[PDB]
C-alpha cells in the first residue's frame, strides 16, 4: 500500500524506554479520539500507564477510542469535554491527578482555520493555555504538546496558532512543571487528508485534484511519530523543543500516480486545481544543522527562546478582542508572513 | 442491505412541498456535519435554499460535510464554532441573518452522557439555549429541533436533556419565532450505532455482541426521517411537538441475525452482553392514540404545555452548578425515572 512505501521506518524505536516513562502513570491525553491522540491512548496502553484520561469534545471520536480500547476498559476514562471549559476542566485534573498529559487537541485545516481565524485561536491558542496552566497549577509533572513543520516561518492562521501554542507551552516550563514540544510533519492518513481523499475520489471515478505538481510534503506513520514523541518526552528536561527526521520529501504527484498505480485506474485524469491561501509548496525542514542531537537518531533538539508570559498573555488578551488578528498573530511572531 | 430491509418507505414523501419551504432561504444547520446535520445541508442544497450556514465543533465532521458538497461550494459557508459560544455564535447570526435553524447538534449517545453528565447538560441544554435565544433575538422566523424518542418518560441523562430542551425552544415559541420540534426513534446506520458496530464485529471475525434477546427498536433511513422533519417544519405555525411514525419495531436480534445471513457470515456467535445504565428494552411509542393528525400520515402532533422561561431558566442556571445533576433534572421532568 501507499502507506507502506512511504513509512518512515525509523531505526531508533525504543519500546523499554517508552514503558519505562510511562509504566503505572495516570496519563490523560487531549484530543483523544483523533488520529494522533487515538495512537497515543493506544501506546499509553501498551506501554503500561495505570490510567488513561481520554478527552475529547467529539462524541464519536471519544466513542470510538473508547470502543476500540474495550478490552481495557478498566484501565480508561472517557471524559467527553472541550479543554476550552477551564472550570470542569481543573475538575477533572484534580479527581484523576494525573502525572503526564499529551495534548493532541487542536484545529489542524489550513483552510478552515484561514475561513474561521477566530476559531482557530480560540481552540489552539486559548485551548493549549486553559489546559496548560490548568496542568501546572494542578502540579502536573511533564506536558507535552504535539507541533508541526506548519509553525516554522508560519504562512498560515494555522501554522502560527501552533507557533503561539509553542512559545506558551515554552515559557510555561519550569523546575516542576516540565514541558517538551514535538514537531513533526504530516501523518500519512490522517483525518481529512490527501490520501482518505484520493482514496474516495477513485472509489467515486472522479478524477484526483492535485493543488500544484511541483508540492511536496514530509510523512511518516502515525505508529511512527507518536512512539517518537514519547520517546522525546522521555528524554526531555522541561524547555524542549523536538523535531523529528522525517526522511525524504514525497511530491503529491508521485503520490497522486502510485495510487492510481496501485489501485489499476490509470483511466483516470489528475486535475490541477491551485495552491491555496497560506499553503506551503514546500513545508521547512524540521531539522537544522546546528540542532543538537539526541540519543536517538531521529529526535533532534532545536533552538527557543522563552518569552515572558506577561507579555504573551496580554497579547492572547488581545487576540480575542482585536480587529485584525492577522496583526495580532504577527505581533506575537514576528516571522509570520501570512499568505 | 439490512438498511434496505428495515427501510420506512414512507408513502408521504413531498419533494414540492419541502421546496416551498426551503427555496431561495438563507438556513443555518447546527450540527451541520453528523449524520442528521449532514442529510439536513444536502436536502437543503436539493430543495433550493440559497445559502447554507454549516456550524459544527468537529473539524472532520465539518471538512466532511463542506467536500461532500463540493460542487456547491458557491452557495455554502463552513463556520467551525462550538453553539456554546454566544459571543461568536451571535456574530454569525447578524452577519449572515437566516430564516430557519435546524438545530442538529448534541450529544446523543447514552453510556457517554450517564458518565459525562454535566458535559450533557451543557452541551444539550445550554447549547440549546444559547443557540434558541440568539436565533430569537436575531429575528429568525422558524427554528426547527431534531428531537427523541428517549425524551419520553425518559431514563437516562441523554434522553432527559433533549426533554428539557423541547421544554424549552418550545416555550420561546412566540408569533414572531415560530418553534418546532421533531421526536423520531433510531436512524440507520448513523454514527457509532448498532449497524457500524456488528459491520465492523463481523469484518474482524469477532462474535456480534447483543445487549440483550428481546431489546427492541424502531427505525428510519437518515433521508426519509430528515425529509419528514422537514415537511413538518414545512406546516409548523409554531409551539408544535411533532412526532414520526416509525413503523413496527425490530428486534435487535432479528437484526443482528439478517446482518449474519446476508454477510454470509454465519459461523459467528451472537453473545448476550447485558442492558446497560438507563437503557430501556423498548422505546416508547411515538405516537398517542390522542396525537393530532396532519395531512402527512407519517407526521402526528404530540400534546405539550409552554412552562414558565423564568423558572425554567433558573433551573438551567442551577444544572450548570449544581452537584446531583439526575436529581435537579428530575425537578424539571417529573417523568424521569433514572435507570
Ligand atoms: N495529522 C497531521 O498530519 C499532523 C502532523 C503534525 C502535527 N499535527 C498536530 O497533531 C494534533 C492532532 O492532529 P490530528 O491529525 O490527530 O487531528 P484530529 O482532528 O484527527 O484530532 C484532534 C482531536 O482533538 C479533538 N479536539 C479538537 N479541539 C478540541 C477541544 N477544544 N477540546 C477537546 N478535544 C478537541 C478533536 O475532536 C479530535 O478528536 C493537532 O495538534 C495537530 O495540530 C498533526
Ligand atoms: N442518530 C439517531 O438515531 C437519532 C435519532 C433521533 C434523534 N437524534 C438526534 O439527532 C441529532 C444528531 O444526532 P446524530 O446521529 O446526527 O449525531 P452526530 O454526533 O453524528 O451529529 C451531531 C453533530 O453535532 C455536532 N455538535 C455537537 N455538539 C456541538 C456544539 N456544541 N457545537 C457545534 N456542533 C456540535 C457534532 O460534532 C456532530 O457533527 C441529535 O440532536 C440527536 O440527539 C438522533
Ligand atoms: O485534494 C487534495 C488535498 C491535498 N493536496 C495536497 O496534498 C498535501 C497534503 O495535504 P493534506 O490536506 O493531507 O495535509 P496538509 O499538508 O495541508 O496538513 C498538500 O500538499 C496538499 O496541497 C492535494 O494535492 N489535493
Ligand atoms: O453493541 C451493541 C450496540 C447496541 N446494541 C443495541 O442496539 C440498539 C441500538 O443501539 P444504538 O447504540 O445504535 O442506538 P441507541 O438506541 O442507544 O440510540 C439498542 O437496543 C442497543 O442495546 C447492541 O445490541 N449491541
Ligand atoms: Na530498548
Ligand atoms: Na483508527
Ligand atoms: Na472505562
Ligand atoms: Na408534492
Ligand atoms: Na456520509
Ligand atoms: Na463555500
Amino acid at each position: 500500500s501507499i502507506e507502506d512505501l512511504l513509512a518512515r521506518k525509523p531505526k531508533d524505536l525504543d519500546d523499554s524506554a517508552v514503558a519505562a516513562f510511562l509504566k503505572d502513570k495516570v496519563v490523560l491525553v487531549s484530543g483523544a479520539g483523533g488520529t494522533i491522540g487515538s495512537e497515543l491512548c493506544k501506546q499509553c496502553i501498551k506501554f503500561g500507564a495505570k490510567h488513561l484520561i481520554m478527552v475529547d469534545h467529539s462524541e464519536y471520536n471519544l466513542y470510538k477510542i473508547n470502543d476500540d480500547l474495550n478490552l481495557y476498559k478498566e484501565k480508561i476514562t472517557p471524559i467527553l469535554l472541550s479543554i476550552l471549559d477551564k472550570q470542569s476542566l481543573d475538575e477533572v485534573l484534580k479527581t484523576y491527578k494525573p502525572e503526564l498529559i499529551l495534548h493532541a487537541a487542536a484545529y489542524k485545516h489550513v483552510p478552515l482555520c484561514e475561513q474561521n481565524p477566530h476559531s482557530a485561536v480560540i481552540n489552539n491558542i486559548l485551548g493549549t493555555k486553559i489546559l496548560c496552566d490548568s496542568a501546572k497549577e494542578n502540579k502536573v509533572a511533564k506536558f507535552v504538546m504535539i507541533s508541526t513543520d506548519k509553525a516554522v516561518r508560519p504562512t498560515n492562521i494555522y501554522g502560527c496558532t501552533k507557533r503561539v501554542c509553542e512559545l506558551y507551552t515554552l515559557s510555561m516550563s519550569d523546575e516542576n512543571f516540565e514541558v517538551a514540544c514535538v514537531r513533526f510533519g504530516n501523518v500519512l492518513g490522517s483525518s481529512g487528508s490527501v490520501i482518505p481523499k484520493f482514496k474516495a475520489q477513485i472509489a467515486n471515478n472522479e478524477p484526483l485534484t492535485l493543488t500544484h505538481p511541483d508540492i511536496v510534503r514530509y510523512f511518516m506513520l502515525v505508529a511512527e511519530a507518536v512512539q517518537l514523541v514519547l520517546q522525546a518526552g522521555a528524554i526531555a528536561k522541561g524547555g524542549e523543543l523536538f523535531v523529528l527526521d522525517m526522511g525524504k520529501p514525497v511530491k503529491i504527484i508521485d503520490l497522486a500516480k502510485k495510487m492510481l498505480l496501485l489501485s489499476n485506474r490509470n483511466d483516470l485524469e489528475i486535475k490541477i486545481t491551485g495552491l491555496r491561501k497560506g499553503e506551503k509548496l514546500y513545508e521547512e525542514l524540521l531539522i537544522d544543522e546546528n540542532d543538537a542531537k539526541t540519543q536517538y537518531e531521529s529526535i533532534f533538539v532545536a533552538k527557543n527562546e522563552k518569552v515572558d508570559l506577561d507579555w504573551l498573555n496580554k497579547e492572547i488578551e488581545n487576540l480575542q478582542i482585536c480587529e485584525d488578528i492577522s496583526e495580532a498573530l504577527l505581533k506575537i511572531v514576528p516571522e509570520f508572513k501570512h499568505n
